[PDB]
């Protein structure tokens, strides 16, 4: 019923979603070329390789459902976003119930996880993977932001609290060679907003590197 529990995915997700190639090699006990074969077969939509001496950042094409009022059939995951970010009160309150599933390993999600080679991961491992992969988990992007070096139509009378970043870049589909909108998630103001939303700079760095990878398509 479940798919195969993937050694490489398992190890990366247990180690925070990124490891150096040298670390992974030590864990898997293979010659470098044998590991590269495994990584290349899964492809860049699952394992991002970069120079950091190289590292591997785990990702997935699995995404959380974006429908307002979903009914079957659906090919996406159904779960509580805020919960995976440690930001859902219902994880503490006994008053009423969250409308979103707080169990990523639900019957409903089972087949989707299998379709994406994610069987045999626990909720902590899945959350690590998803939060650095699905743009759904990012803070809102400012639609008033048109690009760098422009008098912004936002920010008055009160400061803008939305990210001044390219939304398409975060979704892996910015088609500009020289985009006018920032692709720099590691900017200090961005990191503050990410942090408040529940994303640490280390998580954002992984997101940055995954998005850089997709932009280089
Ligand atoms: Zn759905
Ligand atoms: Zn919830
Ligand atoms: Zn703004
Ligand atoms: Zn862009």
């Amino acid at each position: 019923d479940p798919g195969v529990c993937c050694f490489i995915t398992k190890i990366l997700c247990a180690h925070g979603g990124r490891m150096t190639l040298e670390e992974l090699l030590g864990e898997i006990r293979l010659p470098e070329a044998q590991l590269y074969e495994l990584l290349e077969t899964a492809g860049p939509d699952r394992f991002v390789l970069l120079e950091t001496t190289r590292s591997v950042v785990a990702t997935t094409r699995a995404r959380v459902c974006r429908r307002k009022y979903c009914q079957r059939p659906c090919d996406s995951l159904h779960l509580c976003k805020l919960n995976l970010l440690g930001r859902c009160h219902y994880a503490q309150s006994q008053r009423n119930l969250c409308k979103y599933s707080h169990d990523v390993l639900s019957e409903q999600n089972f087949q989707i996880l299998k379709n994406h080679e994610l069987s045999g991961l626990n909720q902590e491992e899945l959350a690590c993977l998803l939060v650095q992969s699905d743009p759904f988990f990012l803070p809102e992007i400012c639609k008033s932001y048109k690009g760098e070096g422009r008098k912004q139509t936002c920010g008055q009378p009160q400061p803008c609290e939305r990210l001044h970043i390219c939304e398409h870049f975060t979704r892996g589909n910015c088609s500009y060679l020289n985009c006018l909108r920032s692709h720099n998630l590691m900017d200090r103001k961005v990191l503050t907003i990410m942090r408040e939303h529940g994303l640490s700079p280390d998580v954002v760095q992984n997101i940055q590197d995954i998005c850089n990878n997709k932009h280089a398509r």
